[PDB]
C-alpha cells in the first residue's frame, strides 16, 4: 500500500559513496560548534509511542518471550505488556527509574554482565548521546561498548526472530560490523532512520524486517544528509 511503503515514516536511505565514520565526525563538530539559538533551532515514557512506530513498520509480530534492554523507566516493556500480557515480557536495566506497571518482571542487572538466554524478541533502547566538551571518541566508546553487549543474544544458536535495536552511533566501523554480522546470522534486518526523530541525534533501529543490505553506505547517505538538513534548519 501506500502506506505499507515509504518514505513516508523513515527516510529514504539510498547506498552513497564515503567514509560514514569522517562524515559523522565532522557533523558532530560542526554541531557541538553551534550557538545556544542554532542548536535549539536544530533540536510511564515517551518510548512507549516510539516502539509503537517500529513495531507498525515491522507489521505488528506476534512478540511471544520478550526481553527488553536497558529497560529504564519501562516505555517499552510496557507498551508489548498492552500488546499481549505481562507473562512473556522481561525488563533489564540498572536502577531510572521504573515507571511502569509493576507486574512486569525485572532484572537489575548491567546488560554487558548478564548471559543471554533464548527469546522470541529482543528490545534494545540502550545508548546515550554525549555533550559537546568530550573528545569525539568517548561518544563512540561507549555506545559500541553497549552494542557489543547486544551481540551476544544475536549470535547465540538460536537468534531472536523479532529485534528492535537502537543503534545511537551508527558509523562506527564495530557499529557497522555488528549489524553486517547480524544480518549474516538472522538472515533478515534493516537499518531505518525515523522521520521525526530529532537532528540533534544520530539514532538508527535496527529491524528484523526483511533484508536491507549495504548498511555501511546506507549509512553514508544518512550522515550526509543530516549534516545537510542540520545546516538548513540555521538562521537567518
Ligand atoms: N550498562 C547498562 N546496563 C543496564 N542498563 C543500562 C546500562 N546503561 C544504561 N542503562 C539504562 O538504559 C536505559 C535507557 S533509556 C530506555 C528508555 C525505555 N526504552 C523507555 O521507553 O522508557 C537508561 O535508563 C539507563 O539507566
Amino acid at each position: 500500500e501506500v502506506y505499507k511503503g515509504d518514505g513516508y515514516k523513515v527516510w529514504k536511505l539510498e547506498p552513497s559513496l564515503g567514509d560514514p565514520l569522517e562524515l559523522g565526525r565532522k557533523t558532530k563538530t560542526e554541531m557541538n560548534a553551534m550557538t545556544h539559538d542554532e542548536f535549539d533551532r536544530m533540536k510511564p515514557s515517551k518510548g512507549y509511542d516510539k516502539l509503537r512506530v517500529l513495531l507498525d513498520l515491522m507489521d505488528r509480530p506476534r512478540l511471544g518471550t520478550t526481553v527488553d534492554l536497558c529497560a529504564g523507566r519501562g516505555g517499552w516493556s510496557e507498551l508489548v505488556k498492552d500488546l499481549e500480557g505481562p507473562k512473556g515480557i522481561t525488563a533489564v536495566s540498572l536502577w531510572e527509574e521504573w515507571m511502569a506497571d509493576p507486574a512486569i518482571h525485572r532484572i537489575n542487572a548491567n546488560v554487558k554482565h548478564l548471559r543471554p538466554w533464548q527469546v522470541d524478541t529482543l528490545l534494545f533502547d540502550g545508548g546515550e548521546a554525549f555533550k559537546r566538551d568530550q573528545n569525539l571518541r568517548k561518544e563512540e566508546n561507549f555506545n559500541d561498548s553497549l552494542l557489543d553487549a547486544v551481540d551476544a543474544w544475536m549470535m547465540q544458536p538460536v537468534p531472536p526472530r523479532n529485534f528492535v535495536i537502537k543503534i545511537q552511533v551508527p558509523y562506527t566501523q564495530k557499529a557497522i560490523a555488528l549489524l553486517e554480522k547480524w544480518q549474516v546470522k538472522t538472515g533478515k534486518g534493516r537499518l531505518v532512520r525515523l522521520a521525526g526523530d530529532r537532528l540533534s541525534n544520530t539514532v538508527m533501529y535496527f529491524l528484523s524486517v526483511r533484508l536491507e543490505t549495504q548498511i555501511r553506505g546506507r549509512v553514508t547517505t544518512f550522515v550526509r544528509e543530516l549534516a545537510e538538513r542540520r545546516k538548513d534548519r540555521s538562521l537567518t
